[PDB]
């Protein structure tokens, strides 16, 4: 379940944060508006950015953290508050985060493991709530 998925993703950790976050954005391909830099590039062409390694994985590092601090797939309040007050998301919405949570669970469903992407679903339905509470609009 839950908690065995997020052992499951440390374990493949830069892996899963570039193929979940590259899922995300050929998914949304709009969302690149908040990431120029990743614009008119391939997957293989971003994998051999040192800058996109990097932000991807210190993402999923905090996003897994989250995760594993939250009871019953409901994230800290505390952790809610980090996301919306840190600078780097300065011009995002819930919308942004709810897509990113749509994509990761179509990518768990997509693939042949035994993934809990119903515990996946209600964790990012209940991050956008928290976040909205912690005043992202
Ligand atoms: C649970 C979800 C998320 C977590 C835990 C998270 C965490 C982070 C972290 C840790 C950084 C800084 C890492 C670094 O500077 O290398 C960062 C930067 C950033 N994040 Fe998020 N983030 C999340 C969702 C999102 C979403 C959904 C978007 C946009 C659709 C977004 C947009 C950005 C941008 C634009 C930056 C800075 C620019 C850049 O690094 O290229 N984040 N985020
Ligand atoms: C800013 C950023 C975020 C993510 N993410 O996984 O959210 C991946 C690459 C990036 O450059």
């Amino acid at each position: 379940g839950f908690k065995q998925d997020i052992a499951t993703l440390r374990g493949d950790l830069r892996t899963y944060a570039q193929d979940i976050f590259l899922a995300f954005l050929n998914k949304y391909p709009d969302e690149k508006r908040n990431f120029k830099n990743y614009v008119g590039k391939s997957d293989q062409e971003l994998k051999s950015m040192a800058k996109f390694g990097d932000h991807t994985e210190k993402v999923f590092n905090l996003m897994m953290e989250v995760a594993d601090r939250a009871t019953d797939c409901v994230p800290l309040a505390s952790d809610a508050s980090t996301l919306v007050q840190m600078k780097q998301h300065s011009g995002l919405t819930t919308g942004n985060f709810e897509k990113l949570f749509v994509a990761l669970v179509e990518y768990m469903r997509a693939s042949g493991q035994s993934f809990d992407s119903q515990s996946w679903d209600r964790f990012g339905k209940n991050l956008v709530s928290a976040l909205s509470s912690a005043g992202m609009k």
